[PDB]
């Protein structure tokens, strides 16, 4: 096609490996680039953990109000919000918001513990029809992003289809869906990623990720005004273990996608 030529040229100019999946819900048409290759999800897997807790709250009506202790031993590499409530408590709602909007790794580990381990997160993916998503580790070691390692990976095609069913489809309840959409719209980490390549008039809910090997990820659901929504997944990884993050590549991929 044409978008695929520019995405291929962008990837060639970056020195790394790019994965992109677009779903246009108007005709259920898809644009993919390496859409069936595995990529390290890094923190974009937090959307699946928050959605799995939300699915539990459909039965446990007061689940999101349940307090959870934050103890000093719970503290890991990056904890912007849970650092503030050490030796205190946080509800599951505020942990889900910390995980999605600030990418708090302690908050993610509390979501994983609430689901009974990483296998509880993968189980929820399979229950909604995602046979590709696999979460094996807690944070931060899920961000190792080793080339060829299948752990904590997915493909862009599967992630785009899953994010659509969670935020646009009916894989969740209506109250649960709207709460996740509200959370993703309030993300604070994605200004330089997919958001930077889209028209300002567009409202975006997204979750970013990053890890070793210069892994730089972003998944997003886009609402253009007067237009049916879109789902966009951009994954990027590099050959150097110490490589710097390349959020500019995700913006460029999004800009290429938005043009056509
Ligand atoms: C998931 O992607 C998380 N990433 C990490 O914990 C990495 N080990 C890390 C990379 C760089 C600096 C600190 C930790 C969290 N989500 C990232 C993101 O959304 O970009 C993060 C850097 C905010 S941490």
């Amino acid at each position: 096609s044409a978008v695929q030529q520019k995405l291929a040229a962008l990837e060639k100019s970056s020195g790394g490996r790019l994965g992109v999946a677009l779903i246009d819900t108007a005709d259920n048409t898809q644009v993919l680039y390496r859409g069936d290759e595995r990529f390290p999800m890094c923190s974009t897997s937090k959307v699946m953990a928050a959605a799995a807790v939300l699915k539990q709250s459909e039965t446990q009506k007061q689940l999101l109000n349940q307090p959870v202790e934050i103890k000093p031993a719970d503290l890991v590499n990056y904890n912007p919000i849970a650092e503030k409530h050490v030796n205190g408590t946080m509800t599951l709602a505020e942990l889900s918001a910390a995980a999605l909007q600030y990418s708090d790794n302690t908050a993610m580990n509390k979501l994983i513990a609430q689901l009974g381990g990483p296998g509880g997160v993968t189980a929820f993916a399979r229950a909604i029809g995602d046979e590709t998503f696999r979460l094996d580790r807690t944070a931060p070691t899920l961000n190792t992003a080793i080339p060829g390692d299948p752990r904590d990976t997915t493909t862009p095609r599967a992630m785009a289809q899953t994010l659509r069913q969670l935020t646009l489809g009916h894989a969740l309840g209506e109250t649960q869906r709207a709460q996740l959409v509200t959370w993703l719209k309030g993300n604070t980490t994605g200004a330089a990623s997919i958001r930077a390549g889209l028209p300002t008039s567009w409202t975006v809910g997204d979750k970013t990720g990053s890890g070793d090997y210069g892994t730089t990820n972003d998944i997003a659901v886009i609402w253009p005004q007067g237009r049916a929504p879109l789902v966009l997944v951009t994954y990027f990884t590099q050959p150097q273990q110490n490589a710097e993050s390349r959020r500019d590549v995700l913006a460029s991929a999004a800009r290429i996608i938005a043009e056509g």
